[PDB]
């Protein structure tokens, strides 16, 4: 089983993992990106240079209105929309139809990126962060209610047309390797956790653990880089720049703006460090450790290899985005509460180095590295 969602992501680089769903009677299918790090089902329902389609409410039988409207500011830009509901399915995902709570993007400003295979927005994330507040349901929420589908979903994100896995109600073995561990999810927002303790290549980042949750750390499908807070960016960045000193690179490399390229099969991985994140476990003192590699946060971007620092500077938290889901198998087990990680069956690596995901390890005041 499970089999019918094997492969249903497809993606750009940089540009997130999108599912193909469909709206309304009858269904008008779209694209819509997976995000685990918002809670709005929000599609494109009008005409706009960067949406090649949309959904047009006055052609769906099963189509309501909410009367009303919802605005959402993003960074340098925004987008609008009119709230409704419709009957929506998932073609490559459970045999199940849900009606849902849909924002119909009407209007956006430097939101939709140009050329962007993706119509739409599944905020898979917990109702608390809903625009426009928590009693819009989020459509997960509504997926698990109507049906027997059991409260979990896994997402298998394969990089470099990047492809993936989303599997919604269940763990498809073929997906990853050896064993899951799972973390808590602290708060039911975003998909918070907190990490215990940071390694560089082995080498304790060795900072008060609150820092690396400072103010949060979530897993965020919707965003590409592993993002760290300042204090905890500057130790990571300074740590791998000396872990991999056999070779200089321009300061512009480290801020994700310059590139670094090497003769097409020569990409000297072994030089660049692994990077290990502690997770508190699911049993007292105990975590478990997560660690990825150079192939993972050197985003590949001529007859050379060229890559980008995917790794960068968040004030918003730790981000655990596709840089460090591209290495596991990312199980978010909503019933329990608890988010599990494998290795990936997917992920890309060499013959020396593979990530990984060990435990446990002893680990005292786990609870002191949350944030509050
Ligand atoms: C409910 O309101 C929003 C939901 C999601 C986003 C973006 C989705 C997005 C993802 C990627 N992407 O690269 O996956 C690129 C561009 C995007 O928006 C244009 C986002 C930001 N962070 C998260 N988790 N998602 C922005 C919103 F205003």
């Amino acid at each position: 089983s499970f089999v019918e969602m094997v492969d249903n992501l497809r993606g750009k680089s940089g540009q997130g993992y999108y599912v193909e769903m469909t709206v309304g009677s009858p269904p008008q299918t779209l694209n819509i990106l997976v995000d685990t790090g918002s809670s709005n089902f929000a599609v494109g329902a009008a005409p706009h240079p960067f949406l090649h389609r949309y959904y047009q409410r006055q052609l769906s039988s099963t189509y309501r209105d909410l009367r009303k409207g919802v605005y959402v500011p993003y960074t340098q830009g925004k987008w609008e929309g009119e709230l409704g509901t419709d009957l929506v399915s998932i073609p490559h995902g459970p045999n199940v139809t849900v009606r849902a709570n849909i924002a119909a993007i009407t209007e956006s400003d430097k939101f939709f990126i140009n050329g962007s295979n993706w119509e739409g927005i599944l905020g898979l994330a917990y109702a608390e962060i809903a625009r426009p507040d928590d009693s819009l349901e989020p459509f997960f929420d509504s997926l698990v209610k109507q049906t027997h589908v059991p409260n979990l979903f896994s997402l298998q994100l394969c990089g470099a047309s990047v492809g993936g896995s989303m599997i919604i109600g269940g763990i498809d073995h073929s997906l990853y390797t050896g064993s899951l561990w799972y973390t808590p999810i602290r708060r039911e927002w975003y998909y918070e956790v907190i990490i215990v303790r940071v390694e560089i290549n082995g080498q304790d980042l060795k900072m008060d653990c609150k820092e690396y949750n400072y103010d949060k750390s979530i897993v965020d499908s919707g965003t590409t880089n592993l993002r760290l807070p300042k204090k905890v960016f500057e130790a990571a960045v300074k740590s791998i720049k000396a872990a991999s000193s056999t070779e200089k690179f321009p300061d512009g490399f480290w801020l994700g703006e310059q590139l670094v390229c090497w003769q097409a099969g020569t990409t000297p991985w072994n030089i660049f460090p692994v990077i290990s994140l502690y997770l508190m476990g699911e049993v007292t003192n105990q975590s478990f450790r997560i660690t990825i590699l150079p192939q993972q946060y050197l985003r590949p971007v001529s007859q050379d290899d060229c890559y980008k620092f995917a790794i960068s500077q968040s004030s918003t938290g730790t981000v655990m985005g596709a840089v460090i889901m591209e290495g596991f198998y990312v199980v978010f087990d909503r019933a329990r509460k608890r988010i599990g990680f494998a290795v990936s069956a997917c992920h890309v690596h060499d013959e020396f180095r593979t990530a990984a995901v060990e435990g446990p390890f002893v680990t005292l005041d786990m609870e002191d590295c949350g944030y509050n």
